[PDB]
């Protein structure tokens, strides 16, 4: 009955080749999409990487500028696809989808996925 999201507990992906970091859900009747974030975390707090609001997609760090994109065609899925992947992107990911719910109330929900990069 409420929004869930699918987010595959790790990923493996080639070293300086390309990977998808996986996040779908099943849209439910009178739920809007209107933010999606990606997270990372390398130090000791969650940092945001990408952002996608009513003004479009946003890239937050210089080095994703050109090897970040988001999907979008296909409504639930919000999948991260990262290419040249470096050693130094191994880490923990956070998929976090906020909704407008049918009684005009907001829902956060998020989940969090390992990649692994394998030479």
């Amino acid at each position: 009955g409420r929004p869930i999201l699918e987010v595959p507990e790790s990923v493996t992906g080639p070293w300086k080749g390309d990977v998808n970091l996986p996040c779908t859900y099943d849209p439910l009747q009178g739920y809007t999409q209107v933010l999606v974030k990606w997270l990372v975390q390398r130090g000791s707090d969650p940092v945001t990487i990408f952002l996608r609001d009513s003004s479009g997609d946003h890239i937050q760090q210089a080095k994703y500028q050109g090897r970040l994109h988001v999907s979008h065609k296909v409504p639930g899925d919000v999948s991260l696809q990262l290419s040249t992947l470096e050693m130094d992107d191994r880490s923990h990911y956070t998929c976090e989808v906020t909704w407008q719910t049918p009684d005009g109330n907001q829902v956060v929900r998020d989940k969090i996925t390992e990649l692994r990069v394998q030479k």
